[PDB]
């Protein structure tokens, strides 16, 4: 649970070099700050552990939300049944645990409210 994907955004990029470079993750200084970030919590999402995600929901069209930073490829997607299950609403401000994107998927995506 320290990891944060709001609060990693935030870290100066020579401690996220630094970690990813620790986690036995290759050459991330080519990257750009975005990517050493998505680099870092898919190999530690593989060993079991939660990882955080917090933003303001907006619910689009077809009924699912994004919780956008209060830039599109980190925004987190919320699907139809969680806003109808748990009641979220826009502009709700929601934490909760997330997931990195399968295959087939693009965005990171919330797994658990309220966390
Ligand atoms: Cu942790």
């Amino acid at each position: 649970g320290h990891m944060n994907l709001t609060e990693l955004k935030n870290t100066p990029v020579s401690e996220l070099i630094t970690l990813g470079e620790n986690m036995g993750l290759e050459n991330l200084a080519r990257m750009r700050k975005q990517d050493i970030i998505f680099a870092i919590l898919k190999q530690h999402a593989k060993s079991g552990e939660d990882i955080f995600g917090d933003g303001v929901l907006e619910i689009l069209q077809d009924g699912f939300g994004f919780l956008r930073s209060a830039a599109g490829p980190d925004d987190i997607y919320v699907s139809p049944s969680q806003i109808r299950r748990f009641n979220l609403r826009t502009g709700d401000t929601i934490s909760g645990k997330i997931r990195p994107p399968k295959e087939g998927e693009r965005y990171f995506a919330l797994l658990k409210v309220n966390e």
